[PDB]
RNA sequence: CUUCUUCAGGUUGGACAGCUGG
């Protein structure tokens, strides 16, 4: 790769409640050893088979090291694992038609990164996703989230898909024709909008003061969207652009 | 043989404003 940060990508993807469906997902009337038989066999042959020849089907630099069965452990480029997720997600759910959701942990580590410690933090991401619960009233997670790179940054798979990743794509179109000093300002926006929640006016006052300063390269129109984002949506607006900045990163790949 | 030693009127206006390169 040429393009983005020198960083290796673990994915560790699970089904949510694979068990609960195996006990009492299928109806009492039409249970059978057939029909177990029948929903472990799709299970089994999507993991295995079917991400095999997804990831053939263009050239992942991904490196599966495990599917088998309910789980999922691939290791490759951060970027080709952050892309496959979503397709991972959308394949899951259009072959259980949206019966079972997946839960996903990607982290983001260095070659020389130990590799148990990979294992390790990834299974923590991937266990935080399983805690995603946005309202603290009902029972039970909702368990249908992907953690990006840290167990705060936690986002159920629509918020990730929708939010994320039109405000990724609405910045890089935005983006691309800053010049240095817009990379400093963009890093100054992600250290402004991440100290928003101990300054609430003296640091949307100096983040309106940078939208200023970059609205000659990327237009007024965008400063004034990324304000309103800042205000309304933040911590998706922090990932989206920690996400380019990984990205756009020009520190050789 | 005379007094005035100066009085009156204008008192800034328009233009450019950061661009390239790493
Ligand atoms: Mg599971
Ligand atoms: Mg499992």
């Amino acid at each position: 790769v040429e393009v983005g940060i020198n960083r290796l990508g673990v994915l560790r993807a699970d089904v949510d409640n694979l068990g609960q469906a195996f006990i009492n997902g299928i109806p009492d009337d039409y249970l059978s050893i057939s029909r177990t038989a029948t929903f472990s066999r799709a299970m089994s042959r999507f993991f295995k088979n079917y991400l095999n020849q997804l990831l053939a089907e263009k050239s992942y630099k991904i490196n599966v090291i495990y599917a088998g069965g309910d789980d999922l452990f691939m290791i490759g480029a951060w970027q080709d694992i952050l892309d496959f997720s979503i397709v991972l997600k959308q394949k899951f759910a259009d072959f259980t038609q949206n019966k079972l959701s997946i839960s996903a942990g990607i982290g983001m580590f260095r070659e020389k990164y130990p590799v148990a410690r990979m294992a390790s933090l990834t299974g923590d991401l991937e266990d935080a996703a399983k805690d995603y619960k946005p309202d603290e009233r009902a029972v039970q997670a909702t368990k249908n989230a992907v953690t990006l790179f840290d167990a705060t940054n936690v986002f159920s798979w629509d918020t990730l898909e929708n939010d994320i990743f039109v405000k990724l794509d609405a910045i890089t179109k935005n983006f691309e024709k800053l010049d240095e000093t817009g990379k400093a300002f963009i890093y100054r926006l992600i250290d402004l909008l991440r100290g928003v929640n101990e300054n609430q006016q003296i640091n949307i006052a100096r983040l309106a003061y940078t939208l200023s300063r970059m609205e000659e390269k990327i237009g007024k129109t965008f400063a004034q969207e990324l304000y309103n984002w800042a205000n309304a949506d933040r911590k998706t607006l922090i990932m989206a652009l920690e996400i380019y900045i990984l990205k756009t990163r020009e520190r050789a790949a």
